[PDB]
């Protein structure tokens, strides 16, 4: 464990609302400052209900079911404490409690799901926030031009998105910012 | 310059870190054009709580929301959070369309917290999208550590100066830490 290693984190829900809708895919993920991936973390289909899941929008059901999360949430034995606790046994082995900000995309979108379903996890990081989309937005407005250089694929994959979002992260130090 | 690319920046105070508990006691809002060049300033409002709310701030939240007088100016204050919502809203309105521009401002997350809870509608104003000044700090802080030094903010909390500080620190960063 070091105090200066970053955990990525990405979810997948079943919408956008903390208060009704619930976490179906936590990945999470480990690096150094250097963006180098130094272990991943558990890819865990989260547990819930078929009453959970027929509450889905037309995008939800399209994307969770062609990314085959749908299926993987229903056979899951996992919940979302039973997630967290995997994931918590992870982070320990790599990054102090309350050291690392939280890394992602749009990441705060997947913090109000963090306090409400999964508090401890949401502990385990310290307050910042480190949001790639950040870059993201910033060179779609002042330099547009290496927005086609690196693509997403918007497969809704927690851990192929937290891999990307690292990937993202190293083209835009290389290609928008200057060191 | 096309009204659907202005930003809109938005800082609050609270009475402590838990939406739950906690209150908004200062809202301050500014638009900026896509390369940050202020357009207009927002309201500057006291949100309006009550005493019992006030006397639930911790010692940190005490000291500092009495140091820059805004607990005097929310017990004095005849807007509540609706009310503040409103008169925020009548102004955005004036500069920017409904759902176009992200939430700009400094760990700003937290602050949307807040806006879920208590401002809807203001919520809902902007785009599902962020756009977080903090992300350029903690890159420079491990990546060019030395950019750092070169800006300094007050730490004061007070929604107005903090706003305009994260524009500026903004414009500092695209000037020393990014290729354009
Ligand atoms: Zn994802
Ligand atoms: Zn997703
Ligand atoms: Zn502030
Ligand atoms: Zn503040």
């Amino acid at each position: 464990a070091n105090e200066n290693n970053l955990i990525w984190i990405d979810l997948e829900m079943t919408g956008l609302d903390p208060e009704r809708d619930r976490i179906i895919e936590i990945a999470t993920l480990v690096t150094d400052a250097n963006l180098n991936i130094l272990a991943e973390g558990p890819t865990i289909a989260v547990h819930q209900s078929d009453e959970q899941l027929a509450l889905m929008d037309d995008w939800n059901v399209r994307t969770h079911t062609a990314s085959g999360l749908v299926e993987r949430v229903k056979a899951s034995t996992m919940g979302d404490r039973e997630a967290e606790l995997a994931t918590l046994e992870f982070l320990k082995q790599w990054v102090p409690a309350g050291k690392s900000p939280i890394c992602g995309n749009s990441i705060g979108q997947d913090r109000r799901f963090l306090f409400k379903y999964m508090p401890e996890l949401e502990a385990y990081f310290h307050y910042r926030y480190l949001d790639v989309s950040t870059l993201k937005e910033l060179a779609r407005r002042w330099k547009p031009e290496i927005l086609d250089g690196f693509t997403k694929q918007g497969t809704h994959q927690a851990m192929d998105d937290i891999r990307e979002s690292v990937a993202e992260l190293a083209y835009y130090r290389e290609h928008f910012i200057k060191l």
